[PDB]
């Protein structure tokens, strides 16, 4: 499962399942800003992972430039962002006839995910885990292309409820996909004492998704 | 609260507290890993660590090391994160003049820089130090070590390998009117990934058994 891939700042660390099944669809989960202890282990980052990798994906979670063994200097979202699309690129290489993806990140990594989202046509799902929409700026979701799991908590201090509303309510506006937003009591920035909520709620979500619900007739 | 603000020697230090609904009710003071490993005070070890403590009575304080989140200063390699770990403890002490014991619980760096706290600090009557690393950190200033407790590690971490681990538990074991329970956890890594649920049940049963007044040495 330890693979090192090279992107453009060097080498980038990364933990990686494939599929058992032939033309499975690839996730890439991606983790939050190490100002937060973000790195590709943080519980809710592996749970992610395993999640994706218990419906069988092929499943990649990684460390952005400078965590971990990942060569580089951390910056502001664009080095971070070519990481994650450096990620893709090499899933892709090594599974040529997957031809759907879903991107699942938390806190600065929805973030990253949702840009990477915008930039890549066969992502047709993905999860957003408290994205910080007052200290990032996603306007560039115009029109967001695909379906998706917004989920925060309203004890968020670092994105609050009122930012996150804001968001979905935007996006809530695009004909032709639905937004799946769950706001969860008591969850914190971290969903502390709740990750089992959280993971249960993207769990639900990934099932309906996989049956064919929560996206709207085409 | 629980959200507070206190003074380290190196500024404001952040934290959050719990204190006890009871009289004279003992510390606990929690303490996180290195940030190369993304250690904060709201990892979700640390957290757990924090509500095990608090549901079982105990006043409780989890708090960010020097340069982590709110809390100023730079980061060093680990005599400011001990001064900064003891002066929580004064702190919490000085808002409960009548605690007369104390339990240190620290993950992977923490559990390092809380047997130094332990080491310096009569009133601590028992640790749990999960994920240490002596094979990084020198833990040769325990000796004697003071007080029983839990050291736990993963068979698959490869930050710090159970050879390495072993070294050091065979050498506390050595030191008598201490009992060191030390449980190695199959198929956990540094980060315990998958292994949460187990790794907490491990420290509340501890717990639970100590305030039975179990796993430690007689009298004698
Ligand atoms: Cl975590
Ligand atoms: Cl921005
Ligand atoms: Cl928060
Ligand atoms: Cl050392
Ligand atoms: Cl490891
Ligand atoms: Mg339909
Ligand atoms: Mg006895």
């Amino acid at each position: 499962p330890e693979v090192i891939f090279n992107g453009p700042a060097g080498r980038l660390e990364g933990r990686y399942q494939p599929s058992k099944e032939k033309s499975a669809p690839i996730a890439i989960i991606l983790h939050p800003h190490p100002q937060f202890g973000g790195t590709m282990n943080n519980q809710i980052v592996y749970q992610l992972f395993y999640l994706f990798q218990k419906r069988g994906f092929t499943t990649l979670r990684f460390n952005f430039r400078s965590i971990g063994r990942s060569q580089g200097e951390f910056d502001h979202g664009a080095g971070e962002l070519s990481d994650a699309a450096s990620a893709l690129d090499w899933v892709q290489s090594l599974h040529p006839d997957s031809k759907s993806c879903w991107v699942a990140g938390y806190s600065f990594g929805a973030w990253i995910g949702m840009q990477l989202l915008m930039r890549r046509p066969e992502i047709e799902g993905f999860m957003s885990i408290a994205p910080q929409p007052n200290t990032y700026d996603f306007s560039f979701l115009a029109p967001c292309p695909s379906s998706g799991l917004i989920i925060n908590g309203d004890a968020d201090k670092v994105a609050p409820e009122k930012d996150v509303n804001g968001l979905v309510e935007k996006l809530k506006t695009q004909k032709g996909i639905l937004i799946t937003h769950r706001t969860l009591p008591g969850a914190n920035h971290f969903f502390n004492g709740k990750v089992d909520e959280l993971m249960g709620e993207c769990e639900d979500y990934l099932d309906r998704r996989l049956n064919g619900e929560l996206v709207p007739e085409p």
